[PDB]
C-alpha cells in the first residue's frame, strides 16, 4: 500500500511496546482479538491506530491500542493471523464492543483524528 494511504497513529515503539494487564479480558470478535484491561478505571482515553485506507475509508487495519493520558496502552484490537482478512465492518463492530468494555469502568473515550475520519463516525 503507498505511503500516502497508510495511516499512522502509532510510532514504531508503540506499536511493539509490551504492556500487562492487572486484569485481563480478552475477546474474539469476528476476525479481530480485542484485549482490554478491566483494571483501569475513571480515565479519559483515546484509541489510535495504525491502518491502511482506500476510497477514502479504512481498509486493512495493523494495530489499535488504548492510551491513557499519561500514555499507558490499556486495551488493544488486532487481527487474528488465521484471519488475513477483515472489513471496516469487523473493525467498527470491534472498535464499539472496546468502547463499551471501557465504559463499563467508568472511562470516557474518544477515537483519533484519523480513525473518526476513516471508519468511526457517520
Amino acid at each position: 500500500t503507498p505511503a500516502s494511504r497508510y495511516i499512522t497513529d502509532m510510532t514504531i515503539e508503540e506499536l511493539s511496546r509490551d504492556w500487562f494487564m492487572l486484569m485481563p479480558k480478552q475477546k474474539v470478535e469476528g476476525p479481530l482479538c480485542i484485549r482490554i484491561d478491566q483494571a483501569i478505571m475513571d480515565k479519559n482515553i483515546m484509541l489510535k491506530a495504525n491502518f491502511s485506507v482506500i476510497f477514502d475509508r479504512l481498509e486493512t487495519l495493523i494495530l489499535l491500542r488504548a492510551f491513557t493520558e499519561e500514555g499507558a496502552i490499556v486495551g488493544e484490537i488486532s487481527p487474528l493471523p488465521s484471519f488475513p482478512g477483515h472489513t471496516i465492518e469487523d473493525v467498527k463492530n470491534a472498535i464499539g464492543v472496546l468502547i463499551g468494555g471501557l465504559e463499563w469502568n467508568d472511562n470516557t473515550v474518544r477515537v483519533s483524528k484519523t480513525l473518526q475520519r476513516f471508519a468511526w463516525g457517520s
